[PDB]
């Protein structure tokens, strides 16, 4: 009873927490889910939402093996960081575009750095589904998957997007 990455299956109001049975549902629904040594992360770096440039190509490089593997897996080319909290001068009015269900025609890749969030999505049986993401978890929403976004009641996430291409991250409602 240790859980990671948890999952709400939304119309039954289930939960599913338990790690192995975790997995193996995303597996059934096309996501990837992976676990990184989100303690390699340096403590300056540990809840760090005002990211520099000089911290942020840092997360790059201490987690620049991960990435390579997760690119060469989906054959995915860039890679940036993002910190979204309060103290965002914008944040509402970005969240708002992907709270919106849409889907992606490429692979929508993510790493949890710190902070949480919650990626809604459309299962294969036509059931939408939490996946209810903390520091380490590491996330692909095949592309044509149709979900949302959300920050969890903290309000605050670190992530790594990571791009099969440029074009990708558009939202296509």
């Amino acid at each position: 009873a240790a859980a990671m990455a948890q999952i709400r299956i939304h119309e039954v109001n289930t939960r599913i927490e338990n790690e192995v049975k975790v997995s193996k549902f995303l597996q059934e629904e096309g996501v990837l889910y992976e676990k990184w040594n989100i303690s390699k992360l340096p403590p300056h770096l540990n809840e760090n939402y005002s990211l520099t440039d000089e911290n942020k190509a840092e997360i790059l490089a201490v987690f620049s093996k991960e990435i390579a593997d997760v690119s060469a897996r989906r054959g995915y080319k860039a890679h940036d960081v993002i910190s979204l909290s309060n103290s965002t001068p914008n944040l509402d009015e970005l969240l708002i575009n992907f709270q919106k269900e849409h889907h992606h025609t490429d692979d929508e890749v993510r790493f949890i750095v710190s902070g949480h969030g919650i990626f809604a999505i459309e299962g294969k049986d036509g059931t939408f589904f939490d996946v209810e993401l903390e520091p380490g978890d590491l996330i692909s929403v095949p592309e044509n998957a149709r979900h949302y976004f959300t920050l969890q009641d903290d309000r605050q996430v670190v992530a790594i997007r990571i791009f099969v291409t440029t074009e990708g991250w558009v939202p296509i409602y």
